[PDB]
């Protein structure tokens, strides 16, 4: 089932319950590796007709955001937001085909490895979240010259510009994700130096 984060507890959500809750919304967005969930709080506030789901393997930083969104609207609550505990390697089947848009913003650790190497098992799982014709956007600011040791630690020692035009594109394509050619929540987390290293990768679910 879907592990909904409700403060410092989990509530199990069935597919039926999830479908009824998203059923009145024009679009569904999933933020994978949401971290503290700020992207979800910002997007749900900005887009009342979008249902926004933030997913992270670590629920602890989402305990308080998940309380904040439950308040009545005049106290800042967001009935179009939801936080879920899950790892990208083991996403719940109840989320299959739910999302018009999936974002992976400034991933770290295993999720950064998964989207840049990439790890095809994680790519297939991300693809399964997306409705046919929906979109995935991966945003990273890791710098090949400043972050050499972090890249090595993550198994990303072989990243080159040619990788992003060939092997990576083909791996995403084989997983059903076809490639498509800063005042955002994630842009506000970047130092000036990191801003020059931003790479945005966009794909359509096919
Ligand atoms: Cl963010
Ligand atoms: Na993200």
């Amino acid at each position: 089932m879907v592990k909904q984060i409700r403060g410092s507890t989990i509530w199990q959500l069935t597919r039926e319950e999830l479908e009824e809750r998203i059923s009145t919304y024009r679009e569904v967005a999933i933020d994978l590796g949401t971290g503290d969930g700020r992207f979800v709080l910002d997007l749900a506030k900005l887009e009342a007709d979008t249902f926004v789901i933030g997913i992270d393997a670590n629920a602890k930083p989402l305990e308080k955001p998940s309380v904040k969104i439950t308040r009545k609207p005049a106290k800042g609550g967001l009935p179009n937001a939801l936080f879920v505990q899950a790892a990208a390697e083991d996403l719940p089947s109840e989320l299959a085909s739910v999302a018009d848009s999936v974002t992976v913003n400034l991933p770290w650790g295993s999720l950064l490895r998964a989207v840049l190497l990439p790890d095809s098992e994680v790519l297939r799982g991300i693809r399964r979240l997306v409705k046919p014709g929906g979109e995935l956007e991966v945003v990273t600011a890791i710098d090949p010259v400043r972050d050499l040791q972090e890249l090595a630690r993550l198994g990303l020692s072989q990243l080159t510009e040619q990788h992003f035009e060939t092997d990576l594109v083909q791996a995403y394509r084989n997983a059903g994700l076809e490639r498509g050619k800063i005042e955002t929540t994630w842009g506000k987390r970047l130092s000036r130096s990191s801003e020059r290293s931003v790479r945005r990768l966009r794909f359509t679910a096919v």
